[PDB]
């Protein structure tokens, strides 16, 4: 399983990671869906960054192959302690940080707290304040095991569905039931959703602050979070720049591979 | 005067152009402000375009130093014409176009009646519908000389003033009282100017008909032309991409020179 990577206890969890490339470190973090793992987000991305960075992806606590802690508190906070763990267990002191929706939400959660460590951000199809919860994202966070329900899941985080194919749906969906999956994923952000959407956002305020070089990344066609988040996020921060991909939709490192891996390691790269 | 480049009949106007590099051709179109020409637009920009492509910048008629017929009727039509007329007369059958502002409205206006002499397009701070005249368009529009009106001007265009230093105000002020100059710029653009703008832009229907692959490029702190109207052309045209620079007013190609090179050569590489 290719989506298995190396171990390591980070905020006192055991978690499961990919490290590939060397010199200036930069973290992957993965979005919120069923199954979700940091190879199956950025298996078309480290290569590329990999060249000239040293890249880290690691399955955030409650996802992917990393503990499942009996009793753990999932929260904002949480998850950005598991961050700055992972970070600290790898002697990573400040690090480029690339956020996948729920996985950008964090990145400024963690660039807020802890700003000495974060230099520049990439925020793709994320949200940085709060959002009316879209039928997309219901649909995502509501997911219930099969191949249909991940076949229709996938075709609304694409633009062009001719992409998902029978057989990633399938691949996915057993994904998604591997022994304790769909326990934790259910539990994790259980109806009313817009709570959670609400406790994972920043305030206006918090973000105006932000220091950052920023990427804003995102597709035109998302399903999952409305442009108009990314719009805002590029009215409050202050060095950012917005780019909108035209026929695209929420996985824009996958569905615009090529023109992603090149605005990152090019905006990366500015830093010298 | 490196203004000056060489001078050929198009569409029977005496114009005035430069021509640098080699391979795929390229068309810089510039803005409508006072004394503007192309090389004033574009002289960080061709330098390195024409590693990779021919470039051709010339001065629309009316502009710059090309010859303003006695009794020339402007319009949106006698500059899409020039435009064509341009081509024809440098032999080029299909180019990439780059439009500034005003030449955006024109690059858009090629593209709908010259659909084949259109690759792929580049509009910057550009607005290809109608929008409300903002107070610094009629700032610019409505321009008499002096170098205190230039250097407001200039400071309209930027977000960081300290660009706008005495001795560039007073080298576009000269150049906006060269004989006849200001003479044609005042009655291009006559008070009501909300005409102009409704005249050169193309309707939303002919937009969306648009099979060109487009960068839209816009400032976000632009005061000449709203964001909002880039934002409109990215939800209009199918094969569309935005960027946009925070910290940046209405010239990008001037305020982010190294990023507006990178990703306008890299866009138009991807036609091979």
């Amino acid at each position: 399983n290719l989506e298995i990577g190396k171990s390591i206890l980070a905020a006192g969890v055991l978690t499961n990671y990919h490290d590939v490339g060397e010199g200036q470190p930069v973290i992957l973090i993965h979005g919120s869906g069923p199954g979700v793992s940091a190879y199956a987000n950025w298996r078309l991305t480290i290569p590329a960054l990999s060249k000239f960075y040293r890249v880290i992806a690691p399955d955030m606590v409650g996802f992917g192959f990393t503990d499942r802690p009996e009793n753990y508190n999932y929260s904002k906070d949480s998850w950005v302690d598991h961050i700055i763990g992972i970070m600290d267990a790898l002697e990573i002191e400040k690090a480029h940080i690339v956020g996948n929706a729920f996985g950008g939400g964090l990145a400024i959660a963690t660039a807020l707290r802890y700003s000495e460590r974060v230099d520049r951000m990439v925020l793709m199809g994320a949200a940085g304040t709060r959002f009316d919860v879209t039928e997309g994202l219901n649909a995502v966070w509501g997911y219930t095991p099969s191949i249909e329900n991940m076949r229709n899941l996938l075709d609304i985080f694409a633009y062009d569905r001719s992409l998902v194919t029978d057989e990633l749906a399938r691949l996915r969906y057993e994904a998604s039931i591997q022994p304790g999956f769909q326990e934790s994923f259910s539990s994790m952000f259980p109806e009313p959703r817009q709570r959670w959407i609400d406790a994972l956002a920043s305030s206006d305020e918090d973000i105006k602050t932000l220091p950052n070089e920023t990427l804003i990344i995102h597709g035109r066609e998302d399903q999952v979070v409305p442009l108009s988040s990314s719009l805002r996020l590029g009215e409050l921060i202050d060095r950012a720049q917005l780019h909108v991909f035209g026929r695209c939709g929420h996985w824009t490192q996958i569905e615009q591979t090529d023109r992603f891996n090149r605005l990152v390691v090019e905006f990366f790269n500015e830093a010298n």
